[PDB]
């Protein structure tokens, strides 16, 4: 509360460390469904159904331009990419499986880097 603060967690490396995670997600062999925004002209149903599209290239641009206020807003966008994927793709599809695999990969890196 006023003039009463928990000890200051060092967040000075968060930007660099989120960048490194995002690099590792970008280079994973199963990243291909997530590298670029879904083409809303060419994928029937996506625009109406998926209210907040997100992809790795959009996260990279947001990260690089100071549009993440903190490491949690960064994780929220990464998770959004996988939540969108689960919303639109059957679990038993190449893209559906890709999304599960990447979410697992992310969550481990996240825990190991920050928890």
């Amino acid at each position: 509360s006023m003039s009463v603060k928990k000890p200051k967690r060092d967040d000075s490396k968060d930007l660099a460390l989120c960048s490194m995670i995002l690099t590792e997600m970008e280079t994973h062999e199963d990243a291909w469904p997530f590298l670029l925004p879904v083409n809303l002209k060419l994928v029937p149903g996506y625009k109406k159904v998926i209210k907040k599209p997100m992809d790795f290239s959009t996260i990279r641009e947001k990260l690089s331009s100071g549009q993440y206020p903190n490491l949690e807003t960064f994780a929220l966008d990464v998770r959004l990419v996988f939540d969108n994927c689960e919303t639109f793709n059957e679990d038993d599809s190449d893209i559906g499986r890709a999304g599960h695999n990447m979410r697992k990969y992310f969550e481990k890196k996240w825990t190991d880097t920050f928890k």
